[PDB]
RNA sequence: AAAA
């Protein structure tokens, strides 16, 4: 907690003192602007307030205006009072003010101010001897000669303070290329106001995270179409991943060297698979079989991370990979038997809780040195084998039921994936007696619908599984019915860009006319997210999954990319008030990343 | 309007050079001041007097001179906030100038300004500071007086019915004083979710006085801001709305044949009703909507009256989305040859041209869906549920207009063989068919009825289930798929009994529902009955459920909206409609 | 406590 406190002097150099004593309780630092007129005296307040080494002080100079003569001299001293004021609020809470000194203008200023950013307190100090000694205030304020009035208290807008990240980069904003980019602000905050009150049709809604305050030409740009050129602003854009396999994250390239690397045991590791020629990945000009591109990752997976440290490795460069790409949400799905070895006493269970505790370890130093992190889930993968073995799919259920039961933990198990071949032999409606007990338990399904996916298998799947999330499933306008059905049930659809681009097919690949449906999903109020399946056979993270939509499906806008986002949260498998404290971080990190990619 | 508004000091000057602001001509001008003998207004009646159109007006702060004391201060911004709201320009805003006074004075007025509106806010200064009047024509002829203007401030426009409260008051001392905006001013941080739960995101236009009143505990006093929201019913019954009072004499009337209608039975009354203090079982309160249902709605011309009557109740009522529930057969007689299916087409086309005639004169107009109630164990033999499961699945094809039916409900009267997981085999065909299931799974019902009802039936409403709270599982289990629950606190306050009832101790969930985060809604169940709209049945949450904020109840209205069996492209325009109906009216209802 |  620390009680900054502002003020300001014309030349009269006794108001600081009379702020700083007018309450007892005491403060933390006092910062002072003040002109560079030679009239006024910093070194009273200098050897007055060196008395008190433990409150800090500082004095700011408007260097090129000794008093304000006209309206250029005053809006640029009004520019640079709001910058050194967004400079100096508390970390989280407000400061005080003072409005005892200095000329009406700029007191007035002052209070404006206070009043944009918010104040604990606004409040002023009489006295009825107006004097010149210093010696003199603590007499005056035993007697009681000493008068405080106390007026202020205003909450201000909270987005208007959150521009605090916009001043820097100004050098010192000098006299021949000074930019008044807080008078920009108040133009923002007086057109959105008046774009909301004098218009009624263009100005009803359409936010998503509910931002409504970016300067209007930074909702023109958000409606505009997005480009390759992008990027930036989709790079710093904080993201959500719902489909992530972990098995197929670095399954070649340098991260696959150095996942082989740190593998324990050396000895077991052998150079197995290889890549695909003429394939231009990611972006490929042929469409590629399900089993070869589950083959071109045979590389790293089931055979690799059988032992412990190849697996801790690849989940340490997987959370370096998401945090990297300003995700700050994930779900990663895990074959926790796949990486089982019996013989080295490694269980399913065991490989399970290592995953666990390594993602928890990861982001608990993450969050202790107070940066960004990588929230984390997992979904257990019960995919379908049926090469006999008929209790692995009964297994994997009890093992995700009973991996909940840790309760504390950062990461935690939310749900499981029903993968596997999505064939007829294996749809949805035997096992609508299985999955009682995985509902009942409050873990969440979510299901593949990549291929052979007949709309009456998405309707067992949505109705008999009751799958609250689906995959892929890029056919649903081909059936309305299905259609409406998601739309109403409000389940979301995981579709990824690169993978559905390479497996299935879509324009502008030569010989193949089908568009992307993202786009129709959209409008028909889908509640589709943008994931990466595998970001190594892939070979693409999230951020260019997002910007890919430029390509697969023409006229995409960057409102849409929000609107993604929050589809993604939405239908994130989290709690109410986990979900809401993370709506709250993505509002606030969107308003940021907003600003910043307008203005430059 | 073109109001100048300034304060006085020791020196004159600041009228007279402020009045040429503008630099086409000024209409009038007022100035405030204290009582100190140091100003005298004669220099400034002599230079007004020149030009006779411009009206002065002159205001003494009686009893106060320098404004040194706490007291004193406060007096004084009290007096300057009365006089700044009656001489508030009728419609548009005043400019104002600050540049005399003293600062405490100067702030004040500040505050006042940028809290009532003003059309601008500007300064007046001059290098020599001028003092004969010949100085300030020599310094508008060779112009150094510059005007300084920090930029044209929109105020916020809901602050002026206060001068309608307040007399003009002309003697007045200390004893006399209100606090009504410093009291929200003291609690705008003095008091998580609340602003992660903001619906409507043009709520953050609104201005920051306007926010934190919102934020602020929900009180019996805002009727008047309740009722002009717009508002979603999603539990009214069609049969239980005129049931006694003025309103069954006028349905009763509009009978094709009065001679079959039986004006003799009332039903009976309880004292305090409707907020009666005293439980009533179920049974009694179905009894009270003897007068009015099956026996009454047989005829057809009483029938369209009921629907004629219920949707001006609706629109009266400001509610802007309602889901009538009808039970067409229990209205359907084959003495004249009248169907269920002819019933529900009557309803249905009486509410399509009612919404287009009131949509086609640009009036306010309830949009109106029908759910088709499939009831258990009424009329004996249980064919009666697919017959009316079928008669939704056909009524839902009609396509054509502005009402349609929309989905099923369950209807369940206590608990057992009123259960929602004994009819489960009826209703692939119904979920197929794109209808929505909704059921009664209300007064005391069990947790494993409720979850068979949740997956078995993939109901996506609830009605009432208030024991959400004794079974976790299940509370998680509806939060996380989104199914919302139709409670309507009248109806429940006077059959299970709440705080603040005498004998009961147990509150409402209403509270508990909305932070854990189900998508609770507020409705009537039967107007006539419960004797309470959606206005009161909103407004009496405040009594059942203390500390509930009005953003609370904003955030209930956007749970009804979202819950609503409504087609995606719909929500979509009515989710807009209503954001700009709250704003507009939170934008002039802090006015009070 | 720079046109108190
Ligand atoms: N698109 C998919 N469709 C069906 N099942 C999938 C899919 N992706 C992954 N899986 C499942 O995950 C595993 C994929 O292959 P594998 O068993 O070798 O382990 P992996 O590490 O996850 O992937 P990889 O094959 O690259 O090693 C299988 O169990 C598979 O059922
Ligand atoms: N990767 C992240 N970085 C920062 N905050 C996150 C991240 N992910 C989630 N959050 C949320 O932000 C808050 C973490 O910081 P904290 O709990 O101290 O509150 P805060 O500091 O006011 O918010 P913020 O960190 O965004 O400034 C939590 O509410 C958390 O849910
Ligand atoms: N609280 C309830 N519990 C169970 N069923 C109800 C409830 N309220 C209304 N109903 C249903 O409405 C009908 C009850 O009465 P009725 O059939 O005579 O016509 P009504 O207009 O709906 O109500 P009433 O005539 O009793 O005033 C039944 O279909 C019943 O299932
Ligand atoms: N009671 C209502 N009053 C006004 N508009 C409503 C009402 N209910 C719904 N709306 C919405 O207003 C629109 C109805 O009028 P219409 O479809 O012709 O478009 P509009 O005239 O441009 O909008 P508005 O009626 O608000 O001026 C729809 O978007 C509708 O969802
Ligand atoms: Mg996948
Ligand atoms: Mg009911």
């Amino acid at each position: 907690m620390s009680r900054v406190l502002l003020c300001s002097a014309g030349h009269s150099s006794m108001v600081v003192p009379e702020a700083f004593h007018a309450v007892p309780e005491g403060f933390e630092e006092v910062h002072v602007f003040t002109t560079d007129s030679e009239k006024f005296n910093p070194v009273v307040l200098n050897d007055f307030f060196h008395s008190l080494p433990n409150v800090r002080f500082s004095i700011t100079k408007c260097h090129g205006l000794a008093d304000i003569l006209n309206e250029r001299d005053f809006e640029f001293y009004q520019e640079m009072l709001w910058q050194w004021y967004l400079t100096k609020m508390p970390d989280n809470e407000l400061p005080y003010v003072c409005l005892s000194g200095g000329i009406k203008s700029m007191s007035a200023s002052l209070q404006k101010a206070a009043t944009l950013f918010g104040a604990q307190s606004v409040f002023h100090v009489l006295a009825d001897n107006n004097p010149r000694n210093i010696e003199e205030m603590f007499d005056a304020l035993q007697k009681g000669q000493i008068h405080f009035i106390e007026m202020g208290y205003e909450p201000g807008w909270a987005a208007l303070r959150r521009l605090k990240k916009i001043l820097p980069i100004n050098e010192g904003c000098s006299r021949d290329n000074f930019k008044p980019l807080i008078s920009k602000s108040i133009e923002e905050i007086l057109s959105n106001v008046k774009i909301m009150a004098s218009d009624t049709g263009k100005s009803n809604q359409l936010p998503f995270p509910s931002l409504a305050i970016l300067p209007p030409i930074a909702q023109q740009w958000l409606q505009l179409p997005l480009s390759a050129n992008d990027g930036a602003w989709i790079q710093n854009l904080p993201k959500v991943d719902l489909h992530c396999h972990l098995g197929g994250f670095a399954t070649s390239g340098s991260l696959l060297d150095q996942v082989r690397g740190a593998a324990s045991e050396p000895d077991l590791i052998d150079r197995t698979f290889s890549p695909q020629e003429i394939a231009g990945w990611p972006r490929s000009h042929k469409s590629i079989s399900l089993d070869k591109y589950m083959e071109l990752g045979n590389a790293n997976g089931s055979k690799l991370l059988k032992d412990k440290g190849c697996l801790i490795r690849q989940v340490e460069l997987l959370y370096q990979s998401l945090v990297n790409d300003n995700v700050a949400y994930a779900e990663i799905r895990c074959s926790p038997n796949n990486y089982a070895d019996k013989n080295k006493n490694r269980s399913a269970w065991v490989v399970l809780q290592d995953i666990n505790d390594t993602f928890t370890r990861l982001i608990t130093e993450a969050k202790q040195k107070n940066q960004f992190y990588c929230h984390v889930n997992l979904l257990v993968i019960a995919s379908r084998k049926f090469s006999g073995d008929l209790s692995d799919i009964s297994k994997h259920l009890a093992l995700a039921i009973t991996a909940m039961q840790q309760g504390e933990g950062v990461c935690r198990i939310v749900g499981v994936d029903l993968a596997g071949f999505e064939n007829k032999e294996t749809r949805a409606s035997y096992y609508e007696h299985d999955f009682k007990a995985v509902h009942r338990c409050g873990l969440a399904v979510t299901a593949h619908a990549g291929e052979n996916d007949d709309p009456e298998g998405i309707w067992q799947a949505v109705y008999s599984l009751h799958a609250r999330r689906l995959g892929h499933a890029l056919n649903l306008l081909e059936a309305p019915d299905l259609m409406r059905t998601v739309i109403e049930r409000k389940i979301g659809v995981e579709m990824c860009p690169y993978a559905n681009y390479q497996i299935k097919g879509f324009a502008p690949m030569p010989n193949f006319s089908a568009l992307y449906p993202l786009k129709k999903y959209l409008e028909a109020g889908i509640l589709v997210s943008v994931n990466t399946d595998n970001i190594g056979i892939s070979g693409a993270n999230l951020s260019e999954n997002l910007l890919i939509l430029a390509d697969l499906c023409p006229g995409i806008s960057r409102m849409d990319v929000l609107t993604i986002i929050r589809n993604s949260i939405e239908t994130a498998f989290i709690s109410h008030d986990f979900r809401m404290e993370l709506l709250k971080f993505f509002d606030r990190k969107i308003y940021d990343v907003c600003l910043i990619s307008i203005k430059n």
